């Protein structure tokens, strides 16, 4: 039987790389990640607003500081057990992405509530969760659970602006010292359905490919590397 | 420190037998069984609306493979933000590979290349079968790489028919009955309403209620279910 799924933490998702109304939020996550923050943080916002990025960045920071993190993408609740939450309070940072994937589920709600209390009781670290709505609007039912969420810090992420994506791309390319012609950036942006996560995955592949082949990112080179 | 993996667990009650026999899926299910058993089917792409049964059927295919002691691997591609295309390499050890929600990366050129390459490796010899699920047909899901769409259509493609919404009570009662649990109509309706008619949540709760009923030697009643589920 299959016991696990290999996962990885993208190395370009850090607090620095995040495209800059989000300041207090970052400081709270950094503090949590370092052992100096609140016991519970709840981050919410619309799809593609950067919830996963920021969770990844918190885990990255905790790892930097030789602190142990555990990440759960709760969107895949159909293939995992509430038993997974047991003993996680032994970690310095526990992150549950898309915790609202199980909103209204009596068994998951009780298990998560129990985890909140165990993390609090251990006093070593923090639980960070993300959702697409506030605690009182995401559909959580267990009143005690909603209380734990509401009593921690709660941050709303503002939506990413579609017309700011090119600026975000050129910034991320610059931070890599990757030369990206403006028009090639615009091509890539619009060929990737204007999806930043796809774009940034591609940017990483092109950065490596450019080094390997000692070539500039031209249209012919990008088409060849991406099979476009 | 660094996290290398996420524990997962195939639900034991999601089999071909437990599936509610919604009309219109006999051919698809026969194909899934063949792929799971190694009886000849090499690749299946099944698609349908949310809650139609795609993950259940993938789980059932894995369950069937596991009972035959065939090696299966399940990838929920919805979590692509936390996995690498490198995961698709080295799966040569497997009799069955399942990619749930493969359309999560539709249009992503690196994932499309990697998936195309996986199709080729699976199709190269009889050993190994691939099952993938999506919310739309290979074209309508927005896969871009022409070679990938061609490979998907070299395999079998099926639209999954969901059950009728009005059949959810019958589905709940049937799965409870198959485990020896009588689920009365009033309790079934109360729970359907209370859980927003989400069958996955309800099926998860019926298991706790089965044990509660046996331990206390009590029929399910609305008051009893409220107590046991912290409602
Ligand atoms: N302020 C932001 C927001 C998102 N992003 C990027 O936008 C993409 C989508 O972010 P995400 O997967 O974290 O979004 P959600 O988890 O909120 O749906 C990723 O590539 C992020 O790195 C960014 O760089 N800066
Ligand atoms: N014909 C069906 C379809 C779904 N189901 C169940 O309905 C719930 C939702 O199915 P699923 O998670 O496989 O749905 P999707 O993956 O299609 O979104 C699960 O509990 C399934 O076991 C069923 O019992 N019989
Ligand atoms: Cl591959
Ligand atoms: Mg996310
Ligand atoms: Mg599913
Ligand atoms: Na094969």
């Amino acid at each position: 039987l299959q016991l696990s799924l290999p996962v990885h933490l993208p190395d370009d998702e850090t607090f620095t790389s995040y495209y800059p109304g989000n300041d207090e939020l970052i400081g709270a996550l950094k503090s949590a990640a370092s052992g100096d923050g609140v016991q519970a943080i709840y981050l919410w916002g619309p799809v593609k607003s950067g919830r996963t990025h920021l969770i990844h960045a918190a885990c990255a920071r905790a790892n930097e500081l030789e602190r142990r993190s555990f990440y759960i993408p709760l969107g895949i609740h159909a293939s995992i057990s509430t038993a997974l939450l047991e003993g996680l309070e032994q970690f310095d940072l526990i992150c549950i992405d898309d915790v609202d994937a199980v909103a209204g589920h009596p068994l998951w709600e009780e298990a998560i509530f129990d985890l909140y209390n165990r993390v609090a009781e251990q006093k070593r670290g923090s639980l960070i969760v993300s959702a697409s709505a506030s605690p009182m609007e995401a559909g959580f039912v267990l009143p005690d659970l909603v209380s734990r969420m509401h009593w921690g810090l709660t941050y709303q992420l503002q939506p990413m602006m579609d017309d700011e994506k090119l600026a975000a791309l050129q910034r991320r390319a610059a931070m890599r010292g990757l030369q990206l012609p403006e028009d090639v950036g615009r091509f890539l942006l619009n060929r990737m359905a204007r999806d930043l996560r796809t774009l940034f995955d591609v940017l990483d592949r092109l950065d490596k490919a450019s080094m390997v082949h000692q070539r500039k990112l031209t249209i012919p080179f990008v088409k060849e590397m991406l099979r476009l």
